[PDB]
């Protein structure tokens, strides 16, 4: 206050205590959630109030085995719900664990422009939401509106 | 409309059938072209019509081997044409593939804030471009206005 | 002039002569400074002279032994001083080298919506230096004014 009401989120990784696939978040650490026009809804999701164009953007790190999880590449997807829709893939990153190299900690960066819908909402996908590195700094989400 | 005239871009790859190097897109799937201020040409380039700073960002995934594209590392580069003038690299990205390791998907992502000059234009070089994933999700470009 | 007076920076790599372990920065290659309320400070750290939510950008090439920088991962931190504060870290990125594969050419994007304070300031940690990728275009720092 006042120096805020832009639509802005950054919310910070945490650990699902479920069998997931989806990413849980908190606003926690450093985040940003500008004003009541985003919320964090678990979900754990994004949901805007105002339609329009949005930067939208993960980082996900992880930490693997290449003999271990040998399925074989991790992807984490920015995916989509929008109101009354089926849901869609924005993006997707994959990096590759490659058996049989050890517990590799490896990022994935995603982000681009697309539009939202009033009441909007986006989270993140991955395929192995144990090799997930819960931060400090490793792991988070957000956007802004442009 | 109305809810657009912010200048943004959001387009989405697609493979050459040409050799090639620089990538093309497509305005398919998930895109973005907010008005006729951007306009994808081909090119393929994100052409502008007004000068100032944007913020420009690719995303490139590959498929790749090692012991196969030995040659040695993937990169990718954010490029510029400018009207009359020579071209510039703005951004690169280096990922290896690291012999002999098989088909190993990863990413790259690319991005920051550049001057462009009304009439513009930016693209996306690889040096590998059969490698290239194309998607859904996986490799995209594009620009905001700041 | 006139077409600046947004906030925003992006500046480009180069080579401390001093062991380091935050990343050095020009202005210089293609550069931006928008204005006077930021400046690249040295530091070297980006200085901001308003308050409110920024776009906060870094990107880290290295060139890297598995065998010999065995560590083990390479990580790049953005990190954060405030005015009369200790110093956090707003987000970090892990890669490995891999024991015992050879000069792997790899990329790290960060990026993220912080707030910031009148008098700011921000920077790059890396753990491993001497293996920074020194452009051009591949590695640089910057930030925007939401």
């Amino acid at each position: 206050g006042d120096q805020n009401p832009q639509i802005a989120a950054h919310v910070i990784s945490e650990a699902s205590s479920k069998t997931t696939s989806v990413l849980q978040w908190a606003e926690k650490g450093y985040y940003t959630m500008s004003n009541n026009l985003v919320t964090l809804e678990n979900g754990k999701q994004l949901t805007v109030k105002r339609q329009g164009l949005y930067y939208i953007y993960a980082q996900v790190t992880f930490c693997s085995n290449r003999e271990a999880s040998s399925q074989a590449p991790f992807i984490a997807s920015l995916c989509l719900k929008s109101p009354g829709r089926f849901e869609r893939i924005l993006l997707r990153a994959a990096n590759t664990h490659s058996s049989a190299k050890p517990c590799g900690q490896q990022s994935i960066h995603l982000g681009g422009v697309f539009e939202l819908q009033p009441g909007a909402s986006v989270f993140v996908n991955v395929t192995d939401p144990s090799q997930v590195s819960h931060g400090t700094g490793f792991t988070s989400f957000g956007l802004l509106k442009l």
